[PDB]
């Protein structure tokens, strides 16, 4: 019942290992998160090998206890609640027409800052696809993200679509299904169902050389009235 550490602003740090078809990379990242607010800013850098897939896809997968619950929805909390010890969260993403990432991430404070760390397997993608072909823009979609309980796992269930544009105009589809137990054993908050409206701008940082991608996000639960 952790949603009391989320009362100010929180140091973030998140670290990925990444291999989508035996291409091998490693991604770091910080910022800070104002959960009242539902804000978000982080900064991440490819730290190993040269990043085999757009920025954009990684988005999702690089800590939803930073959204603004509405003070009536904040018994729909279920990611503060889990809180200190933390959340596994693990997604499949399929990419339309291409491969799928499977990722398994640990979200949990270390001290003062709040960790989230990560393991990304990419199969079955198209050599000369949008993905391992680099033909999506550095741009981003706002959506809304469903979620609704699994208590035989004490956790969520957790599914929406992102639709990356592609430099031809058209776009790509990743369907996300995904999935949050707890780390610790005590009481968590098992929701009613409701969705997290989700809007996400990235940029670059001007004396950055590295490869990196800059995030700002804003995130509402929304859904319940009362």
């Amino acid at each position: 019942m952790g949603e009391e550490l989320f009362t100010g602003v929180v140091p973030i740090l998140v670290e990925l290992d990444g291999d989508v078809n035996g291409h091998k990379f490693s991604v770091s990242g910080e910022g800070e998160g104002d959960a009242t607010y539902g804000k978000l800013t982080l900064k991440f850098i490819s730290t190993t090998g040269k990043l085999p897939v757009p920025w954009p896809t990684l988005v999702t997968t690089l800590v939803q206890c930073f959204s603004r619950y509405p003070d009536h929805m904040k018994r729909h909390d279920f990611f503060k609640s889990a809180m200190p010890e933390g959340y596994v969260q693990e997604r499949t993403i399929f990419f339309k027409d291409d491969g799928n990432y499977k990722t398994r991430a640990e979200v949990k404070f270390e001290g003062d800052t709040l960790v989230n760390r990560i393991e990304l397997k990419g199969i079955d993608f198209k050599e000369d696809g949008n993905i391992l072909g680099h033909k999506l823009e550095y741009n981003y979609n706002s959506h809304n993200v469903y979620i609704m309980a699994d208590k035989q796992k004490q956790g969520i269930k957790v599914n929406f679509k992102t639709r990356h544009n592609i430099e031809d105009g058209s776009v790509q589809l990743a369907d996300h299904y995904q999935q949050n137990t707890p780390i610790g054993d005590g009481p968590v908050l098992l929701p009613d169902n409701h969705y997290l409206s989700t809007q996400s701008a990235l940029s670059k940082d001007p004396n950055e050389k590295r490869d990196h991608m800059v995030l700002l996000e804003f995130v509402t639960a929304a859904g319940i009235t009362h």
